[PDB]
Order: structure tokens, then sequence, then C-alpha cells
């Protein structure tokens, strides 16, 4: 039946019409330093080389062993991973949402701009996130892969609005967010497969990550050099994401059964300590930290407000989720369709 | 080492501004006759339909049968497929592509739009494709998967350039073209696995040209709808993109080992008959027919030259093929890293 909409209002274009050329002019910049970012194809990492080799006499051992390991991988774990591909698997939404941003936009598919270089490249490395855990994924044989497929269907024609208003300025440390959010993420999802005793899925989760790292480094530094050319703009846009709240990339996700599922998929990346509210913060934190947002001058009447709320706001979100974990009571089991409807804590 | 690139100067907008409206207020007309042709989730297929059943007690003889049945397949019809799979996969391109159509991009990744809504279910549509094959493709164990995960990366990146100039008008005819071309391919890909042997693989090839089918179906209508609207500015259009020539979604291919990819790959989809030129033109002929563009009325100067040009360039091309088929001579054999290097005739 009907899956969730986008419950705010559509906003376009929240950025001046003059200063698209502030990233028409970082053209040269870009190519110095975020397309150094990039892995030359040659030397990536492909899907293959961490799945069972298909030309290989080993093949059916290898598949055989990969599943044997699964089984010893509890089912919420296996909610977390599923989510997770859903997400990563609803690239063609990422890239479409790149080709929003008024500053960067590809205006062809094909444009030379540095801007467009990094886009098709960016989505060209995620591309082999989807794979290799959609791959690992259907041959586990832990999850139901139609229920996960549709759920991607539901997914990638719902679309996503992440509130960035074809702003760079906002959708670059969105970006910058999201980046730094899987990779913590996956960090997790790897060092949790190591303790149930699978390397080999440890190495899935391990060499994505790296991709996030890289990317995130890459969007980290946009930031900075829109902190130095417009410290008060930037911060305007740092205030105002966070008010919004970064609604993440997944959120209209809906398998044809739980009108809640990203919500329940959430709390069980929560109870496993694979995404937790604490990381949002300490995320945060780490970006005032990064990007010295603690010491800027010349900042409007707006800019030190909008520095302050979000300079305090690590140590407040932390210590709202502090108390809010302190009385959370116990939750309950509940069917995931992703895995025959068998049950998890919530 | 370095990928292909396009050698023909880009062009942006080459639609008048004021027109977009056109497609602006065709919002209601869309909803009528265009989200029609969309499978509502739930009815629709998906990959897992059509491979072995990984939480199934027969999933081991299922996929040894999988790949028996290839043994039997061989390689030019396997390059073919890999191609094939290869073009699908490098779906976010296409989503993009939509998103550059000055009358209907998608504004904000999750706009209410009709046109919006029809790009985000078409691209859900489609992600069904890619990975469909690519499974099917991993499981034989006849294609080297890291050279064609590698292929897709240089492809993503890569990007296209279909030369639609942002026009709807050059982008719905082209569409509408490659739909129909694919789903010639796919049928005869599937007819042709039926052939080898091999009927769950026709089915494969099958079910998803019955996308391709009503995918075409829609464009098909859109063209109709703006031959009735606009008699000389669609007849315009189509004959802007017969003159420059349909250049194919998947031309930047590139596997890091053979700089004309693309040309040896269409070489083998000839000479098997998968695509050949003639059905190139038999396109056109029936394009022609399903538009009555033999018969229209109120023609510019330039639009009655427009139109014969185009009417009575089928049997042109057919003609210009016919002579240089009954003249080619025998083609080489070629190495292709989607097969390990091994070779099929050309
Ligand atoms: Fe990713
Ligand atoms: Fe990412
Ligand atoms: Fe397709
Ligand atoms: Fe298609
Ligand atoms: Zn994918
Ligand atoms: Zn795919």
């Amino acid at each position: 039946f009907m899956p969730p909409r986008e419950v705010h209002v559509q906003v376009t274009h929240s950025m001046p019409p003059q200063k698209i050329e502030i990233f028409k002019s970082l053209d040269n910049w870009a190519e110095e330093n975020i397309l150094v970012h990039l892995k030359p194809v040659e030397k990536c990492w492909q899907p293959q080389d961490f799945l069972p080799d298909p030309a290989s006499d080993g093949f059916d051992e290898q598949v055989r062993e990969l599943r044997e390991r699964a089984k010893e991988i509890p089912d919420d774990y296996f909610v977390v991973l599923v989510g997770d591909m859903i997400t990563e698997e609803a690239l063609p939404t990422y890239q479409t949402m790149l080709n929003t941003l008024d500053g960067v936009r590809d205006e062809t598919g094909a444009s030379p701009t540095s801007w467009a270089i990094w886009t098709r490249a960016w989505t060209a490395e995620e591309n082999r996130h989807g794979d290799l855990l959609n791959k690992y994924l259907y041959l586990s044989g832990r999850v139901d892969m139609r229920q996960i497929e549709k759920t991607i269907q539901y997914l990638i024609g719902s679309g996503m609005d992440p509130r960035t208003e074809n702003s760079p300025y906002l959708g670059f440390i969105y970006t910058s967010f999201q980046e730094r959010a899987t990779f913590i993420s996956h960090g997790n999802t790897a060092r949790q497969a190591k303790e149930h005793g699978d390397i080999k899925l440890a190495q899935i989760c391990g060499t994505i990550a790296a991709d996030e790292k890289r990317h995130e480094t890459a969007y980290t530094k946009i930031v900075e050099k829109l902190f130095e050319i417009d410290p008060d703009g930037t911060v305007l846009a740092f205030a105002d994401m966070m008010r919004k709240k970064i609604s993440m990339p997944a959120h209209l996700m809906y398998d044809g059964r739980d009108d809640n599922l990203f919500d329940h998929f959430s709390a069980v990346a929560q109870r496993l300590g694979v995404y937790t509210a604490k990381d949002y913060a300490d995320i945060l934190e780490f970006l005032v930290g990064r990007w010295k947002v603690d010491k800027l001058t010349g900042l409007s009447a707006e800019g030190q407000k909008a520095q302050d709320y979000v300079c305090r706001l690590p140590p407040r979100i932390r210590r709202l989720e502090e108390r809010a974990q302190g009385r959370a009571k116990e939750a309950p089991t509940m069917p995931f369709s992703w895995i025959f409807d068998r049950q998890v804590k919530l």
C-alpha cells in the first residue's frame, strides 16, 4: 500500500543567485584539493575482491563457508546491515541529490567541471558499496532478498528531501555529516562482525568505511574553504541544518508492511550501538573541532547567535539523550519483513 | 589509464525558456497518461523471483544448475549480455540525465510533480534490471566480475552526454528510442538464450524487456502529445536527433584495457543479431509510423524539410547498411577483459 511522504513543506533555492560564481570560480581549487581525494579506478577495490570467486575451483566451499559463518551472526545485526545496504542501494537518489545543488550541478551528465567530475566519480565509488553488500546479503541466506528488493524500489521511488534547499552550503554540510555517520556505522558493524567471529564480513564493512573516511575528508575540506571565504554564511548554514535536524537519507523506508520502518530499523541500530544518538552528538562535536567554529572572528548579530548555539549543542544533545536513555523502558520485540518476519528486540 | 571522453562540443539549454510551462502545465495530463504506465510496487517482480533462492533447501542445486546451463552458452553471447548489464548498471547516470531536462527536472529529489514522481519511479523499476543481471552473471562463473565491476566504475565516472541539450523534446525522443532499442536487444538475448537451451535465462531477459515495452509506451505517448501540441517543434527535435545520430548511453565504456571497448562490444551485438543497424532503422521506421509523421499539416519551411528527411531516412539507412553489410569482410577475433581475455569473433 502507500509509502511515507516528507511531512515538511518543500523549499527550493534558498541561496542568493550571484554567489553561485563562488562555486564556479573554485573550479581550480577543487581540482587541487578535492579531486586528489579520488582513487584512480585501476587502484580501486571492487566487490569481487571480497566475495566468493565464481570462476574459482573454490567457489563452492567459499559460499558454503560464508553461509556457515552467517548463522553465527544474530538477526538483529542482520536487520542493521540490511538497512545499511538498502540505504547504500538507493544511490541513484544521491547522485540526483548532488545534481540539484545550485553551485555544483552537472549540467549535461558529462560536463568537464571539477564539481561534476567529482560527482560522477563519487557516485562510481559508491556504487561498489551497494553491490558488495547486496551480494553478501544474498549469499548469506539469512535475509529476505525479495522484501529487501521491494524496500529498495519503494525507496528509490520515494526519493529524499534532505532539506538542503539547493544550497551547497547546506548540502556540503549535510554530506559532510552523512559521510561521517555511515563511517561510524560501518566501523561498528565491522568491529561487531569481528566479535561474531566473521573476519571476511569485517573486511567488507571495513573497506567500505575506508571510502567514507576519504569522502568525508573531501567534504570537510569544502566546508573548511567556505568557513574561510564566507565565515558568516557558513555558520548560518551550519546553524540552519542543526535546527532542522539532519533527516537521514533513507527515512522514507517502506517494505509495504511497516508504516514506521525507518524508526524501527534505527531503534535496532541504537540498541546494538552501530549508530547511537551519542554518535550523532559526537560527530557534531568533532565538526566544531574540525572547523574550529569555537574560534572565528567577524560575525554578525545572527552569526554569533548561530555560532554559540552550534558550539553548545553537543554537550546539550548528549545530555538530552543521557536522561532519555536512563529513563528508556524495555523495548518490544518486533517482526521485520527483511528477515521473514522473525523478531528482534527494538 | 585514461578513459574515452565526449569528442563533441557541449551544449546547454537549447530550448526557449518560456515553453517550460508547456511541461509545467502538462502535470495533470502526465498523471492521467504517464503515471498509469507504472506498476504499483507490490505488484512488481523483484530480481529474487528469477535467481536461486538462498533461503531454500534448493539453493545449492539451483546454483549448480544455473552454472551447468551457463557452460552451454557461448562466450560471444556472454560478451553481449555483459555489455547490456554494464549499461543497465550505470543507472545513476540515467536518473541524473533525466534531472537535467529543463521541463521535468526534480527540483529537490522528493518534489511531488508528476514528472518527478515518474522519474523516481522509473529509476526504481530500472534498478531491478542491473541487480538481476549482475547476480546472474556473478553466479554463472563465465565472466570476470572484477573487470566488469571496474568497467562500471569507469562508466559511472565518465557519465554520458546524450546531446539532449536539456531539451525534453530531444530528451524524450532519445529515451523513446533507447527504451525500444534495449527492448529489441533483450528480446533477442531472450530468444537466443531459449535457443542455447536456457529458459531461466530467457525469463530474465524476457521480464526485463517487459519493463522496457512499458517505459517505451509511456515515452512514445509523451512524444505523441508533443506532436499534437507543437507539431513543428517536435519535428524539429526529431530531425535534430537523427542528424546527430543517437549516441548510446554506454559509449564511454572502458575496462582499463580496450580504448575502443564500446565499438567492439557493439560489433559482437551486431554479428549475433542482438542489436543490428537494421534494428536501428526498423525502430526509426516504427516511430514514423507510430507518430504518423507521414501525415502532419501546418509545417514551416524548415519543418517540411525536417519531416521529409526523417521519413525517407529508414529505407535510406537500411540500404546504406545493406551494401556495407554485403561488402563487410571477415572480422578478427579479439580478447575481452570481461571474459578473462578469452576471444570472440567480432
Ligand atoms: Fe556508501
Ligand atoms: Fe557514502
Ligand atoms: Fe533497463
Ligand atoms: Fe530502461
Ligand atoms: Zn546497486
Ligand atoms: Zn545496481
